[PDB]
């Protein structure tokens, strides 16, 4: 398993919605989806939302109306899976640094002293088959 | 409850807004806010900041020259409810991965020697009950 | 009191930057900076990075060329104060959400038991009294 | 050396990628990558996202059919080493205004009660030696 688990997912989408692209625009904005090549460009170009829908969206909306849901779709997921990648990042950051090493530190203090009770209680013990064998004595 | 609590909150925000803009402006920007499903597109690509204000904002402005507040207010607010939202989950996540578990182990690790005290102690109780029952017979 | 202290100083460098972009630019690029309220305007453009150097940038720069330094340490210092504010919430929140309530469940948990350990300590030296009482009553 | 140890990382690259897109692209696109500090400076807008590409990569690319790689992984590489970055303030933010103070304050108060401990089973040995010395008596 792992983190660079959506990385697998997230360039799948990337490859999934790129192809999708070149089969509808690479017809009339042969430029932005001429080729797979471009799309994976102009794709990792709309993800970074620079000038995504007036560049791109926009004249291809201008051309296939629809397409709008293509582009607003494809920014939601792909976004959306950073966020669950840059999650993904402060937590096995954030509980790794600090909580995988005090995970530990508070593993190990706590069970040295089921270890300091459990002895001192077998002491007691001993000092009760002592006394108890003087009420069996007096 | 829940945190896709702001998710419905932000998904008003951003029909409010969307209907305020389509009265507003539907009339001279018809391109960006002639229908309500018009606004909510420009509104996604607002929040986007993608030529949000060279874009958008500034010739809307131009027009109507308050309208900066309009625009302004929608991305503090819209973003800022994103913040409200990012963190929803680095929280809700943070606190449900390496917290909700631990949570529960040292809720355990303490209430186990309540346990292995309070037993401790009745054993001595117990030896002081024989000892103290032997200078009442010595 | 408290984390809108760097919102009043990032509000204070929006203040300060906004007037000097006035007092600057205003003479040649007054649709930017020709008020003290369109500096303001410009100046939420140019931190929240949509066409903030191909738009403004670039341009105030081709007219006076170390406006540079003036755009790029407001971006540095704006989107910085806010990297500064945007974890002021993430902080403040993470350690209140969850560490908040902890923070005191086991500052009372530990706080239960010098109440139970610093009780079973006296009943053992009650019983080192009436014992050390019968060496001496032997 | 830490968070402030990878900003010489991202001072790095920075550098690294200014001469070569000076090395190269110096010649055909001089506005950009003509000196240095323009480099520099491109690199920086490049690195915010603003017109990357539609204004800068798109062009230059145009030129060098390969550019793309550059303006692509000095962005990966760039926003990434600041993901890193970002991340290690977060953390050196996190861990540090709640939990420098909780596992010292932890660190204490266990070790107050290794103290307690420690001294009651001396109290036990010292009633164990007493007893024991009254089998021999009795
Ligand atoms: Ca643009
Ligand atoms: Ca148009
Ligand atoms: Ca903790
Ligand atoms: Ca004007
Ligand atoms: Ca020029
Ligand atoms: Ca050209
Ligand atoms: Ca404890």
């Amino acid at each position: 398993p792992g983190i660079a688990w959506i990385a697998l997912l997230l360039l799948v989408i990337f490859y999934v919605f790129a192809v999708m692209g070149t089969k509808l625009f690479a017809q009339s904005f042969p430029e932005w989806f001429g080729t797979l090549g471009a799309s994976m460009y102009t794709l990792f170009q709309v993800m970074t939302l620079e000038s995504w829908s007036m560049g791109i969206a926009r004249p291809v909306i201008e051309a296939y109306p629809w397409a709008w849901i293509y582009f607003v779709s494809f920014i939601l997921v792909s976004s959306f899976t950073v966020l669950n990648l840059f999650i993904g990042i402060i937590i096995e950051s954030m509980q790794s640094a600090h909580w995988e090493a005090e995970d530990a530190k508070r593993i190990e203090q706590e069970q040295r002293a089921h270890d300091e009770r459990l002895e001192m209680l077998q002491l007691i013990r001993d000092l009760s088959s002592k006394v108890d064998r003087l009420e069996r004595r007096s």
